[PDB]
């Protein structure tokens, strides 16, 4: 919306930052038992027959 | 404006000082469980993982 001041726009700015740095975060931290899964283009492989 | 008189503006700069140190106090106090929260510059740094 154009009705915003941009003293008022920098707040918003300030949180779209805010949550774009815990996208980096959460896709950069979160591990299971010991190997990312969000850090590799990597493919799983699940043995399932034996 | 200036349609307030020099007496009244004593009273009210007496108002703002008074204003002025409450901040300087609640600025300098409130700390939280033993540590100060607005009296250093520094960054506080928390974990979440294992």
């Amino acid at each position: 919306t154009g009705t915003n001041s941009d003293s008022d726009l920098d707040s918003i700015q300030d949180e779209i930052k805010s949550r774009l740095d815990e996208i980096d975060r959460v896709s950069g931290q979160t591990q299971f038992n010991g190997v990312n899964v969000l850090a590799k283009d990597g493919s799983m492989k699940i043995q399932v027959g034996a």
